C-alpha cells in the first residue's frame, strides 16, 4: 500500500478528477460522469496566486492555473519540496597468469556497472476538503455510485525523474605455446561490450540532451536545475487520491 | 497492452478522431463519420494559448492551433517532456599466429558494433473529457455505432525520434610456407565491410543531415535540439487513444 | 508514545482540521466534516502578522495565512526553533599476507560507511485553545461524534529534512604459485563495491541538488540555508494534535 501514486496516464491525471479504485488500480482510469462543486486548489511553492479556485476539474483547467499561479507576482521557485538520490557502483576484476615445450594463459575479467535513479519533487498542487462534506454538487451522487468505488484525485506533484544504467564488459583470453621442430602457436581475443540507459522525465531540455556523453550529463542535469523557474514548471510525476465516501486517504496495492 | 501509440499515418493521427479498434490495430484507421461535440485540447508547454478549444476535430485544425499556441507569448520551449536514451557498443577481436620446411599463419578477426536510439517527447496535446460524457454531439450515435468498437484520440505527442547502428568487421589471413629447391609461396587476405544505417524523425535539418559523418553527427543533432524553439516544432511520434463508450483508456495489443 | 507526529499526508496536514485518533493512528485521516468556530494562530517567527485568524480551518488558508505573515513587515528568519545533528562514521580493514615450491596470498578487506542525519525546525504555527472551551461552533457535535474520537491538529511545524548515506567495500584475492618444470599460477581478483543514497525534505534546491557529489554537497545544503528566507519557507515536517473534548494534548504510538 502506497499514498503516492506515479503517473503513468497524464491526460487522465489532473486534480478533482474522479475515477473507479479498480480502473485506477488496473490504470483503466474510468471517469465518473457526475456534476462537482468547485473544487479550491492550493500551491506549495510561495506566490500571489497560491490559493486557486476551479468550478470545472479538467486538465486544461489545472494547467491554465498552475501557468498563472507560476507567472504571478512574488512567486520564488527557489525552493524545492523532495529530492531522492541513489547510486549503486560495482566494479569486479578477475587476472589469470598460468604458465608452465612451454606454454602461457593470461586470462583478464572486467565488469562495471553504475546505476543512478534520482527524483525532485518541485511542488505539489493540493485540493481542499470539501465544506459540504462531499465532492458532488447533487450530494446524491455519493449513493448513485454505490459499488462504483468513488475516488478523486486531491493532489499533484510537479518534479523531475531521472535514471541511468551504464554497464561495461572486458575480456582478455591470450593463449602462447611453443614446442622449441619450432612449433608455435598464439591465440588473442579481446571482447568489449557497453551499454548506457537513460531515462529523463521532465527538466531542462538543453541538459537533458547532454546525458548522452557517459556520467557526466547526468551530473549537471540535476545540479543545472535544482530550481525551478517558470519557464521550466516541471512535469507532474506522482499524484494522490482520496476516497469520496468517507473522504478518507484512498492507499492503492 | 501499452497505453502510447507509436504514430504510423500522419495524415490521420489528429487529436479528436475517432476511429475504429480493430481499424486502428490493423493500422486501417476507418474513420467514424458522425458530429461531435466541441472539444478542448491543453498543451504541455506553458505558453498564453494554453487551453484551445477546436468546434470541428480535424488535421488542419490542431496543426493551426499548435502554430498559434506555439507562436503565442510567453511560450517557453527550454523544458521537455521526456528523454530516452540507449546505446550498446560491441567489438570482438581474435588473433592466432600459427608457427611451424617452415610455415606460418596469422588470422586477424575484428567485429565493432554500435547500436543507439534515442527519443525526445518535446510536448503533447491532450484532450479534455466531454462534460456530457460523450464525444458525440447527437448522443446516439454511440448507439449506433454498437460493435464499431468506437474509439478517439485524445493525446498526441510532439518530439524527435533517431536511431543509429555502425558496424564493422575486419579479416586478415596472411599465410607464408618455405622449402628452403627454393619453393616459396604467400597469400595475403585482407576484408574489411562497414555499414551505418540511421533513421531520424523530426528535430533541425542541419544537424539532421550531418549524422552522415560517423558516430558525430549522431552526437550533437541530439545536443543542439534539446529546446525545441517554434521554428522547429517536433513531429507527432506518439499518440493515445481512449474508448468512446466509458471514456476509459485504450490499451492496443 | 510521541507528541510529534511527523507529516505522512502533507494535503491533510493543516492546522484547524478534525480527524480520527484511530485513522491518524495507521494514516487514513478520515476528516470529521462538522462546522468549528474560528481559530487564532500564533506564528513562533517574530513578525507583524504574527497573530492571524481563520474562519474556515483549510489548507489553502493555512498556505495564504503563512505567506501573508511571512511576507509582512519585520520579519526575521535569523533565528530558528530546533537543530538536530547525527552521524556515524565507521571504517573496517583486513590484510592478510600469507606466505610459503613457493606460494603467497595476499587478501584486503576495506568496509567504509558514513550515515547522517539532520532535521531543521525553521519555525511553527500554533492554535491557540477555544475561548469556549470546544472547538466546535455548535458545541453539540462533541456530543455527535462520541466513539469517533475527535482529535484537532493544534500545531504544524515548517523545516527541513535531510539523511545520507554512503557504503563502499573493497576486496583484494592475490594469489601466487610457482614450482620451479616451470610451473606458475597467478589469480588477482579486486572487488569495488559503492551506494550512496541521499533524502531530503525542504531546503534551497540548488544546494539540494548538489548532494550529489559524495559527503560535499551534504555538507553545504546545510550550512546555506540555516536562516530561512521568505522564498525558501520551509516544509511542514511535524505537526501536533490534541483531543477535542478536554482539550488535552493527543499521544500516539
Ligand atoms: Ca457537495
Ligand atoms: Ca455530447
Ligand atoms: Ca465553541
Amino acid at each position: 500500500t502506497s499514498d503516492q501514486i506515479v503517473v503513468t496516464v497524464p491526460q487522465k491525471t489532473f486534480i478533482g478528477g474522479v475515477y473507479n479504485s479498480t480502473t485506477l488500480d488496473n490504470l483503466d482510469y474510468t471517469p465518473i460522469s457526475y456534476p462537482l462543486d468547485p473544487i479550491t486548489v492550493s500551491y506549495s511553492f510561495p506566490s500571489d496566486f497560491i490559493v486557486d479556485t476551479i468550478e470545472r476539474p479538467s486538465l486544461s483547467s489545472m494547467r491554465a492555473s498552475v501557468f498563472k499561479a507560476m507567472r504571478a507576482a512574488n512567486f520564488s521557485g527557489e525552493q524545492s519540496l523532495a529530492f531522492d538520490y541513489n547510486i549503486k557502483q560495482f566494479s569486479y576484476y578477475s587476472e589469470l597468469k598460468i604458465a608452465f615445450i612451454s606454454g602461457s594463459n593470461n586470462k583478464i575479467k572486467r565488469t562495471t556497472g553504475v546505476f543512478a535513479k534520482f527524483t525532485q519533487k518541485n511542488f505539489t498542487i493540493d485540493m481542499d476538503l470539501p465544506a459540504d462534506g462531499n465532492i458532488f454538487k447533487n450530494n446524491s451522487d455519493l449513493a448513485l455510485t454505490n459499488g462504483k468505488n468513488p475516488v478523486y484525485i486531491s493532489s499533484v506533484t510537479y518534479g523531475r525523474l531521472g535514471i541511468i544504467s551504464i554497464e561495461s564488459n572486458a575480456s582478455y583470453n591470450e593463449v602462447n605455446f611453443a614446442l622449441k621442430l619450432n612449433i608455435d602457436s598464439n591465440s588473442k581475443k579481446i571482447l568489449e561490450e557497453s551499454d548506457l540507459s537513460v531515462y529523463l522525465v521532465g527538466g531542462r531540455g538543453t541538459d537533458a540532451v547532454q546525458v548522452i556523453k557517459g556520467f557526466a550529463g547526468f551530473s549537471n542535469f540535476i545540479v543545472n536545475g535544482g530550481q525551478f523557474t517558470p519557464e521550466a514548471p516541471g512535469v507532474p510525476i506522482y499524484f494522490s487520491a482520496s476516497h469520496a465516501s468517507d473522504n478518507s486517504v484512498y492507499y492503492t496495492t
